[PDB]
């Protein structure tokens, strides 16, 4: 009956939101999972047990248990990103926003936040996909899953604590997804999953996972890709961080056993103050318990699955930012303040390179300075400062990005590629910092569209631009409805993604990811 | 007596050779070393036995055996270089051309060949003279000295034939320049050694060798620099060479004496033949038997002492040209022609970089192609032309010149760098090629100003520029008499030698260089 529905799992009341100029069904919180609290800590999700009688699905979900970021308090910029409601380890819920009238079957958009692994929320401001689902006559569901140690712990001998366990948990939010969108009117047999950062990186480690290549029809992948350095880690690193975690709390570390039962003991708190402890080198752009390479959720290296084409051949849009690294220096590289024009001395701009490239070697770090250093200037402030940006984007989020998208295209059935270089006008960011990593959500989501947040008019062009893109592409796989090149291995086209009439260009920073994707790591293995 | 001289080496009859609109005293062709005929091929040169009698110094002496150049039968471009004397061994002597009326003490401007030491000739006609002397009122000899086997083989153990014996023959035409250019009307302590390419490489290995230091008060280095790769090898290096041409010639190589004995009996053009078998490694812009590093004539590895600033603190004026690789990939690398636009294909750019790079292990010719590699277009047929133009003209000119010159430039009374950047309107070589290696020479000789060569007269402004700059140098020690700034490793300024309005730039090729001299070196130590 419009707001109350009826799933496999269970009726479930829903909600009217309000939404632009009218209302949408909002199905907030429905379970997907069996709350992973108690002894199931670490351990897989086990599906929902249908319940019974109407689940009230009013009201947003609990967050997972994440570290907030207290870098800069109540400043929205920051803010914007900290789990919104009360954290609990209870947090495996999905959320629905259903056209209304409800559609009969219509594109399915699942979205997976994003946040490096350690943290991320699906109820956040940015991700109310009531714009999206409206606007673009689409069922939007963003769903949760467990970040940090309580997701991701790896000791791969174990079962009771094996990796990837909160990338099941997307698993399991996509095959609920898959079972009962219908009942929302969501086609499951056209249902695209859409992610930034990590979440862009699951997205592409479901498209790489034998077991979540058939519960999702098309991937959208914003700044991430499964092929990113800091979105995985191999089986041993994870058992490493795995027991460094135990040390750092203390933990008997004679067994996995011992040490998960430990870890299922330290209250949610005990684990997120000191998970920053266990990496195992000073760096940024790297986080802790992240996707580990266990041979199970993944085959083998993503790279022998992305050689070998071993992953779900499909259409994909793919993109990055102008400015992917600026966020993580201002927070972890020195002489980037949120306040200043950041304007990195050389002395500093080698201390950033050293962050950046936390396994380059001697020779690593200076093949990097080589290619990011101005030598005709290098002790300009800024272009230090813009170098770093770079290296700690393109290095972390564009070069990997740029292998997935040329060693996918070489198999699926099209890849759209953009590059969203455009920074909100009405950002409260520094100017610096550009086209912040994490910064085009806001338009996917079509905030623009509220009068209330003030964009220029000219953005929520932009919004509806890119919203259209998004959705024109989960229903059709093609972004179009001037055109939007095909990424091709051969001419590699891509668009700017601004306000500006939207350009083609080729070969997203092509210098720089030859150096990164095929000079770099070669000359760490030699050396 | 205006054209008979006496000396202390004995009486010397000139003859009065007409230049621009006069008439000017030349005597050509002053032995200053016995002749290393006979059982003192390759054993350093003799001072030359006080003769008695005017000696007849009216025709040009004869030129080393060298390698002629049959690449272009007949086509100046190459033939202008080419031995224009009769051959023979018996080629150590001396050319002076001096003012008319005869100066009682003037500027002394000593010319030391290029040709990368297998080739060179005292007497051709880009190297005549005539017209700087004249033009500038200095008294300029240019001598000449044993290149290829003949002056350079270094069976280091031996005495019979130690290395460097050609660039002890410069010392003693410089030695004689000292003793006797007072009689010619020259200043004995105004002495500036000029030479280009292996002259460059020259001049700057007396700065450093302590024999030659005194010699000699300033130094002019074009297009060359003792520290470049091609003009220096280990003393081991030379003995492989000097083992190999023996094996060549078909020698007993049992031991240095037999072997020597061998290679004395072989005629001259035994061993021309043979001399480019012996390179260790198919490559471009490198010489079989070039100065050996033997701890008599250089006491260390010239970035020992360059390192030590162990070298003749004195002004220097030095530079390079636009287009130094042209010449030698044309001749020895594939794709380029002289009749074509040589548009490299990059199966074969790969081929130039393998050539110019003969040290470099894959990686290294990695780097170099990362470096040099347009990316964006990495297929263009110019752009991999002009790419390999650079990296054997950075590799093997440049970035040497650069290194030498910083590293003096901490010790040295004054650098005054400079960068000719002109095509000769009247080059018969390519346009491709561009402003090529050895072509300043016929400006820094005031050609241009004989109409018959017809150069536009910009160019003849441009030769009298860079001749009064040359001597004005000479004389001072500061090319200035707008401002050629000094060269200062804090600012690193030079100048544009060419026809437009000499402007001022800083850091030649830095960001090459600095692969060049810091990275690729450091990274094949490594790897
Ligand atoms: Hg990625
Ligand atoms: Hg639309
Ligand atoms: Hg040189
Ligand atoms: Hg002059």
């Amino acid at each position: 009956s419009e707001l109350l529905v009826n799933t496999k799992s269970g009726k479930v009341m829903g909600t009217r939101v309000p939404v632009l100029s009218s209302h949408i069904s909002a199905f907030l919180g429905i379970p997907f999972a069996e709350p992973p609290v108690g002894n199931m800590r670490f351990r897989r999700p086990e599906p929902k047990k249908p319940w019974s009688g109407v689940w009230n699905a009013s009201t947003y979900p609990n967050n997972c248990q994440q570290y907030v970021d207290e870098q800069f308090p109540g400043f929205s910029g920051s803010e914007m990103w900290n789990p919104n409601r009360e954290m609990s380890e209870d947090c495996l819920y999905l959320n629905i926003w259903v056209p209304s009238p409800r559609p009969k079957s219509t594109t399915v958009m699942v979205w997976i936040y994003g946040g490096g692994f350690y943290s991320g929320s699906s109820t956040l401001d940015v991700y109310n996909g009531k714009y999206l689902a409206y606007t673009e006559e689409v069922v939007l569901v963003s769903l949760s899953y467990r970040v940090g140690a309580f997701g991701f712990l790896a000791l791969h001998g174990s079962q009771e604590a094996p990796g990837n366990v909160g990338l099941l948990d997307q698993r399991m939010a996509l095959q609920w997804v898959h079972d009962n969108i219908q009942f929302f009117g969501g086609d499951p047999k056209t249902v695209t999953i859409f992610g930034e950062s990590a979440g862009g990186a699951s997205v592409g480690m479901h498209i790489l996972s034998p077991g979540s290549r058939d519960l999702f029809r098309r991937a959208i992948l914003q700044s991430g890709s499964p092929n990113c350095p800091w979105a995985s880690v191999s089986v041993a690193e994870g058992r490493r961080r795995a027991v460094e975690l135990g040390r750092n709390l203390n933990c008997n570390l004679n067994s996995d056993e011992e040490l998960i039962h430990c870890l299922r003991e330290k209250k949610p708190q005990e684990l997120i103050d000191v998970e920053w402890n266990v990496l195992p080198f000073d760096s940024i752009f790297r986080f802790s318990f992240v996707p580990v390479i266990d041979g199970e959720f993944f085959p083998t290296s993503l790279e022998s699955m992305l050689n070998s084409g071993n992953f779900k051949k499909t259409q994909i849009l793919l993109g990055v930012n102008k400015d992917e690294g600026s966020f993580f220096l201002l927070y972890g590289a020195p002489g980037f303040s949120k306040d200043s024009e950041s304007k990195i001395s050389r002395e500093d701009f080698m201390s950033g390179v050293k962050l950046s490239v936390p396994h380059a070697n001697d020779l690593g770090l200076d093949a990097v300075t080589l290619q990011y250093t101005d030598w005709m200037d290098d002790n300009n402030g800024i272009k230090n400062r813009d170098g770093l940006d770079d290296i700690v984007g393109d290095h972390n989020v564009i070069c990997p990005l740029m292998h997935f998208v040329n060693k996918y295209t070489k198999f699926g059935n099209g890849t759209y590629l953009y590059f969203f270089n455009h920074r909100a006008s009405n950002l409260v960011w520094p100017e610096w910092m550009g086209v912040i990593h994490g910064y085009e959500i806001e338009f996917v989501f079509g905030l623009p569209l509220v009068k209330e947040l003030n964009y220029t008019a000219e953005e929520e062009a932009l919004s509806r631009r890119i919203m259209h893109y998004w959705a024109t592409f989960a229903k059709t796989g093609n972004p179009n409805e001037s055109k939007w090149p095909l990424f091709t291995t051969k001419e590699q086209k891509f668009i700017d993604l601004n306000t500006e009439p939207m350009k083609v260009h080729q070969r997203l920073r092509v210098q720089m990811c030859v150096f990164w994707n095929q000079f770099l790591p070669k000359l760490l293995n030699a050396t």
